[PDB]
């Protein structure tokens, strides 16, 4: 399927024990498709202070349309240095591995995977 419904644990950034997925733009997209597949893939809300204690590249879910089921549709854009590489609409969360930290809340999405 070119969807997949996911619902994703939301984490406090100061819970996040695996801060990224990565070295690179490529391996950090790859790296949050196969865990958002394993479902092992968690959602930090981004407000100030957050994206400096999490490690680059970044991983975000934006807006890719305005939500099937309660499923707001996303796509992956990655973070370097102030580039990013995809185009989309509003940041959902920063994504990061979920490693059995306790979620505050779901967030359901139609990932377009």
């Amino acid at each position: 399927k070119t969807h997949v419904q996911l619902s994703l644990p939301v984490l406090q950034v100061r819970d996040v024990l695996v801060r990224g997925f990565g070295d690179s733009v490529e391996e950090v997209l790859s790296e949050a498709r196969q865990h958002l597949k394993d479902g092992t893939c968690g959602l930090v809300e981004v407000e100030k202070g957050v994206l400096p204690q999490l490690e680059q590249p970044y991983v975000f879910i934006k807006r890719s349309d305005a939500a099937p089921h309660g499923h707001v549709m996303v796509e992956l854009v990655a973070e370097l240095e102030g580039i990013q590489y995809g185009r989309s609409g509003e940041t959902l969360g920063v994504l990061v591995p979920h490693v059995g930290e306790i979620p505050v809340a779901y967030r359901k999405v139609l990932l377009r995977k």
